[PDB]
């Protein structure tokens, strides 16, 4: 038996792509190679993490909850 989380992600990964998304909130093909040689992933599941990051600031920019 194992499963620590149900995340796909690991923490140093989740770190740069933080740092990144705090650097940046859109990267490129090439930046996007860059970080997956950096951090050895795809840029299909980065490109969904980084997605995913924006979602959630899209939707917590001061715009979500409705009190009225």
């Amino acid at each position: 038996m194992r499963k620590r989380g149900r995340q796909t992600y690991t923490r140093y990964q989740t770190l740069e792509l933080e740092k990144e998304f705090h650097f940046n909130r859109y990267l490129t093909r090439r930046r996007r190679i860059e970080i997956a040689h950096a951090l050895s992933l795809t840029e299909r599941q980065i490109k969904i993490w980084f997605q995913n990051r924006r979602m959630k600031w899209k939707k917590e920019n001061k715009t979500k909850g409705e009190p009225g």
